[PDB]
C-alpha cells in the first residue's frame, strides 16, 4: 500500500518513521506535513514537464566550463549503426539529422523529436551546444575513443516520465531558574550560562554558585541576565556549560528562547546534555537523544505575562571607504551611523554592517531590518559569507537564500556539500535553506542524488539524525521512483560492507590469494551478484554499474582492506568499464573536501582558459566511516612504476615512453607538466603534506594526480611548495638542462597560483561554512588562517607573486 513506501523510506534513510512519530513534537509533525505537501506538489509540476524539460530534470547535461571526428550512432530498436564524420563545432541536431537521414536511405524512407543518449550511460546530448562542449564528446577526443550514441525518440522519453510517476513591553532583566541535574564526575560543580546571537554575546555570562560534585546538582537559583526581555532578538540562544573545579569540562546544552512559532518559551525544561571536549554557542539547539546516559539540567523559564516575536510589519514600523578598504569601536559607530550610505553606495558591505549592529538592542535590530527589506540582491559570493553562523537572524538567512536562488545548477552542485553542513547551524527544522535545497533537489535529479547521500552519510551522528532523516523523507515523498533507484544503491553498499567485513576477517587467517578466492565465491552468490549489479553509481548517477565482473575484483593490503570493484557493460562498451573503491573504517570526509576543492580550482582555471589536465575523481561518504572512491583506470602509483631502467630517475619517463610511443610522447610530457603544475599549486595552497610516491599516481596519458589526502592544512607545520627531482626530470624531457621547458612550467604554476588568489574569498567563504562539519583538521581560526597565508591574501598581487617566487625557488633548491 503506502505501507510499502513507508517501509521503503525507513530502510533507505536508515531510521524508522515510527521514531519520528514517537517524539510527539508538533515542530516535527508540522515539518513533516508541511514539506511533504511541498515536495508532492513539486512532483506534480514535473510529471507534466515537456520531454526536453524532463531530460533536463533526469539527465542534466554534462558540459565543459573547426575540427573533425568519427561518431557512431544507432537507433533504440536495432543493432545497426552508422559512423559519420562530424565537426566538433556541430550541433546535436545536425548529427541527429544525418542519422535520421541515413536510416531513411537504408530504410527506404524530423530531428527535433529526438535526443542522443550516450550508450550505456544515463547521459544525453541535446540543446544548442557544440559537440565539444559536451563532456562525453570532450572525454573521447582527449582519450582518442569514438563516441557511441543512441537516437531516442520523444515518445520513448515520455514513456519514462509516465513510468516514474508517484514583546516591546517587558523591561525586566531576563532570567531563568536553574533547578537541578544528574551526571558523573570527580570538586564542586558550576553551571556557566550565557546568551548568544551567533558568535556574539548578548551580555555577560552569569555563572552558578559552587555545589559539591556528587549525584544531582541541586541549585534552585535564579539567574538574571544583563539585558531587557524586550531586547532579546528573534534568534536568541541560551547556552549552558556544566563543569567541575578545585579545570574539568563535563557537558553543554543550548536552546532557543523562542520556539518555532515565535512564542517566547515558558518555563520548565529538561536539557539532555552533550559530553564536552567552554560554552558552545555553535552547538545544536536540540537535546541529546541518549536520554538514558546523558547528564541532564532542569531549568525554569519564567512566565513574563502569551508573547510572540513581533511581526515584520511592526518591525518595519519601528574615511568610511578607507576602513572598508575586524575594526575598532569608533569605526563600528561610524559604520552604523552610515548605514543608509552603506545600503545606497556600498550594498556589498552588508555583512560588515550586520556585525556592527547591536543585536542586544531591539530598536537597532529594527532599523537594520528595515534597511535589509529594501536591500538590493547580492552576488553569490557575498551570499555565501552570509550563510555563516555569524549571521543567525532569520531575515538575513532569508535574504541570503534569495540571493542564492540565481545559482545555476552547476554552481549549486559545486557548493552543495557546504550548504548541507550549514543546516547544522540552523535553529529550527522548517527553514528557508531546507526548502531551497529540497526544491532544487526535486527539480534536478543530480542535485537530489548528492543531497540524499550527503544527508544519509551522517545519520549515525545523533546531533543531525533527526534533521537529516526528516529532509530525506520529504525528498522521498517528492520522488517515489528515485527512492527505488537509491534503495538499489543502498543494497549494493550493504552487500559491500558485509563482503568487506569478511575480507577483514579472512586476511587474518589466510593468504591474500586464498582470501581473494573466497571474496570471489562470496560475490558469485545470487544475492550478491544481483545486489551488486545494475545500478547507478553513487559517485556519479550518470555512470551505470552494470555487470560486476569479479575475477578483476580484489582488495588492498592496507588495514581496512579497501575493496576494488570492477564493472563492465556490453551496451556502453569501453565507457562502461568502470571501477569503484569501497572503503570502510576510514573517514572519507577530508578526501571529499579536498577533491572538491581541487575540482573547483580546475574549474576556476578553465574559466580563464587554463586546463591543467587535472583528475578530480569522485569521492563520496555514504555512511559511518564508509564510502566510495572512483577508480581512475590506466593509472598507477609513482611508487609502483619505480619498480627496465639503469637509473631510477628514468623509470618514470621510460614508462611514459612505453605507453606513448613515437610522437605521442611530447603530448604526454605536456600533460604531465600541466598537471604537475596544477597539483604543485593545489597541494601548496591546501597545505597537503605527507606526499610521497605511494600517493601520487600518473595516467598513461601522462597526467599526474594525487590520492589519499589524509592531512591537509599544514596539519601543524607549514608545508612548503614541493618540487620532486623525478618530476622536474620528466618536465625537462629527460635532460639535465632545459630552461625553456622548465621556465614554461614555472609560468604555468604562477598563472595557476595568481588565478586562485583572485578567488581567494570564494575559498575562504567555503572553508568557513565547512567549519560546521566537525572535521578535526578544520576546527578553528588557525586552519582558516592557513589558507589566508598560503594565498597571501593580505598582499598586493605583486608582493604575493614575489613571495611565491621565493617559495618556488626554495622548493627547487630542495630538489637536487
Ligand atoms: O596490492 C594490491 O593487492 C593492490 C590491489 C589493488 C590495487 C592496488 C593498487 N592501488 C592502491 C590504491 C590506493 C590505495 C590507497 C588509497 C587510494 C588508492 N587508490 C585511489 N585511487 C583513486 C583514483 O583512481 C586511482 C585509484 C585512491 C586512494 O585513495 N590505488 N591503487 C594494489
Amino acid at each position: 500500500v503506502k505501507k510499502l513506501i513507508n517501509s521503503q523510506i525507513s530502510l533507505l534513510i536508515g531510521k524508522g518513521l515510527h521514531e519520528f512519530d514517537s517524539l510527539r513534537d508538533p515542530e516535527v509533525n508540522d515539518f513533516r506535513t508541511k514539506m511533504r505537501q511541498f515536495c508532492e506538489e513539486a512532483a506534480a509540476h514535473r510529471q507534466q514537464l515537456g520531454w526536453v524539460e524532463w531530460l533536463q530534470y533526469s539527465f542534466p547535461l554534462q558540459l565543459e566550463p573547426n575540427r573533425a571526428l568519427l561518431v557512431n550512432v544507432k537507433f533504440e530498436g536495432s543493432e545497426e549503426s552508422f559512423t559519420f564524420q562530424v565537426s566538433t563545432k556541430d550541433m546535436p541536431l545536425a548529427l541527429m539529422a544525418c542519422a535520421l537521414r541515413k536510416k531513411a536511405t537504408v530504410f527506404r524512407q524530423q530531428p527535433e523529436e529526438y535526443a542522443l543518449q550516450v550508450n550505456g550511460r544515463h547521459e544525453y546530448l541535446y540543446g544548442n551546444y557544440p559537440l565539444c562542449h559536451f563532456q562525453y564528446i570532450c572525454s573521447c577526443l582527449h582519450s582518442g575513443l569514438t563516441p557511441h550514441l543512441t537516437m531516442v525518440h520523444s515518445s520513448s522519453i515520455l514513456a519514462m516520465r509516465d513510468e516514474q510517476s508517484n514583546l516591546w513591553s517587558l523591561e525586566q532583566p531576563f532570567s531563568i531558574e536553574l533547578i537541578e541535574g544528574r551526571k558523573v564526575n570527580a570538586m564542586k560543580l558550576v553551571v556557566q550560562a550565557g546568551l548568544f546571537h551567533g558568535n556574539e554575546m548578548l551580555c555577560k555570562t552569569v555563572s552558578s554558585s559552587e555545589v559539591n560534585v556528587c549525584s544531582e546538582p541541586v541549585w534552585k537559583q535564579r539567574l538574571e541576565f544583563d539585558i531587557s526581555v524586550c531586547d532579546l532578538p528573534r534568534m536568541a540562544r541560551l547556552c549552558f556549560a556544566l563543569y567541575a573545579v578545585v579545570d574539568c569540562p563535563i557537558a553543554w546544552a543550548n536552546l532557543m528562547l523562542f520556539d518555532y512559532k515565535d512564542q517566547l518559551k515558558t518555563g520548565e525544561r529538561c536539557l539532555y546534555m552533550w559530553p564536552s571536549v567552554l560554552l558552545n554557542p555553535a552547538g545544536t539547539v536540540r537535546g541529546n537523544p541518549n536520554t538514558e546516559s546523558a547528564a541532564a539540567l532542569v531549568i525554569y523559564l519564567p512566565e513574563v505575562a502569551p508573547v510572540y516575536f513581533p511581526a515584520l510589519e511592526k518591525i518595519l514600523e519601528l574615511l568610511r571607504e578607507i576602513l572598508e578598504r575586524e575594526l575598532y569601536e569608533h569605526e563600528k559607530d561610524l559604520v552604523w551611523k552610515m548605514r543608509h550610505e552603506v545600503q545606497e553606495h556600498f550594498p556589498e558591505a552588508l555583512a560588515r554592517l550586520l556585525l556592527v549592529t547591536k543585536w542586544n538592542k531591539h530598536e537597532d535590530v529594527a532599523q537594520m531590518l528595515y534597511l535589509l527589506c529594501s536591500w538590493p540582491e547580492l552576488p553569490v559570493l557575498s551570499a555565501l559569507e552570509l550563510l555563516d553562523f555569524s549571521f543567525p537572524d532569520c531575515y538575513v538567512g532569508s535574504f541570503a537564500i534569495k540571493s542564492l536562488r540565481k545559482l545555476t545548477d552547476d554552481e549549486l552542485f559545486q557548493y552543495l556539500l557546504q550548504l548541507v553542513q550549514v543546516l547544522k547551524y540552523e535553529s529550527y527544522l522548517d527553514c528557508e535553506l531546507t526548502k531551497f535545497l529540497l526544491g532544487r533537489a526535486l527539480a534536478n535529479r543530480k542535485i537530489g542524488h548528492f543531497l540524499f547521500w550527503h544527508l544519509r552519510s551522517e545519520m549515525h551522528v545523533p546531533s543531525v539524525a533527526l534533521r537529516f532523516g526528516l529532509i530525506m523523507e520529504a525528498y522521498c515523498r517528492g520522488s517515489t521512483h528515485h527512492m527505488k533507484v537509491l534503495m538499489k544503491q543502498g543494497e549494493a553498499l550493504s552487500k559491500l560492507k558485509a563482503l568487506n567485513d569478511f575480507v577483514k576477517v579472512s586476511s587474518q587467517k589466510t593468504t591474500k590469494p586464498q582470501t581473494k578466492e573466497m571474496m570471489h565465491m562470496c560475490m558469485r552468490q545470487e544475492t550478491y551478484m544481483e545486489a551488486l549489479s545494475h545500478l547507478q553509481s553513487p559517485l556519479d548517477p550518470s555512470t551505470l554499474l552494470e555487470e560486476v565482473c569479479v575475477e578483476q575484483c580484489t582488495f588492498m593490503d592496507s588495514k581496512m582492506k579497501p575493496l576494488w570493484i570492477m564493472y563492465s557493460s556490453e551496451e556502453a562498451g569501453s565507457a562502461g568499464n568502470v571501477g569503484i573503491i569501497f572503503k570502510n573504517g576510514d573517514d572519507l570526509r577530508q578526501d571529499m573536501l579536498t577533491l572538491q576543492m581541487i575540482q573547483l580550482m580546475d574549474v576556476l582555471w578553465k574559466q580563464e582558459g587554463l586546463d591543467l589536465r587535472m583528475t578530480p575523481y569522485g569521492c563520496l561518504p555514504t555512511g559511518d566511516r564508509t564510502g566510495l572512491i572512483e577508480v581512475v583506470l590506466h593509472s598507477d602509483t609513482i611508487a609502483n612504476i619505480q619498480l627496465t631502467a639503469a637509473f631510477n630517475k628514468d623509470a618514470l619517463l621510460n614508462w611514459l615512453k612505453s605507453k606513448n610511443p613515437g610522437e605521442a610522447l611530447d603530448r604526454a610530457i605536456e600533460e604531465f607538466t600541466l598537471s604537475c603544475a596544477g597539483y604543485c599549486v593545489a597541494t601548496y595552497v591546501l597545505g597537503i603534506g605527507d606526499r610521497h610516491s605511494d600517493n601520487i599516481m600518473i595516467r598513461e596519458s601522462g597526467q599526474l594526480f594525487h590520492i589519499d589526502f589524509g592531512h591537509f592544512l599544514g596539519n601543524r607545520e607549514r608545508v612548503p611548495f614541493i618540487l620532486t627531482y623525478d618530476f622536474v626530470h620528466v618536465i625537462q624531457q629527460g635532460k639535465t638542462n632545459n630552461s625553456e621547458k622548465f621556465e614554461r612550467f614555472r609560468g604555468y604554476c604562477e598563472r595557476a597560483y595568481t588565478i586562485l588568489r583572485r578567488h581567494g574569498l570564494l575559498f575562504l567563504h567555503l572553508f568557513a561554512l565547512m567549519r560546521a562539519a566537525g572535521l578535526p583538521e578544520l576546527s578553528c581560526s588557525k586552519d582558516i588562517q592557513y589558507l589566508k597565508d598560503s594565498l597571501a591574501l593580505g598582499k598586493t598581487e605583486e608582493e604575493a607573486l614575489k613571495h611565491f617566487r621565493v617559495k618556488f625557488n626554495e622548493a627547487l633548491r630542495e630538489s637536487w
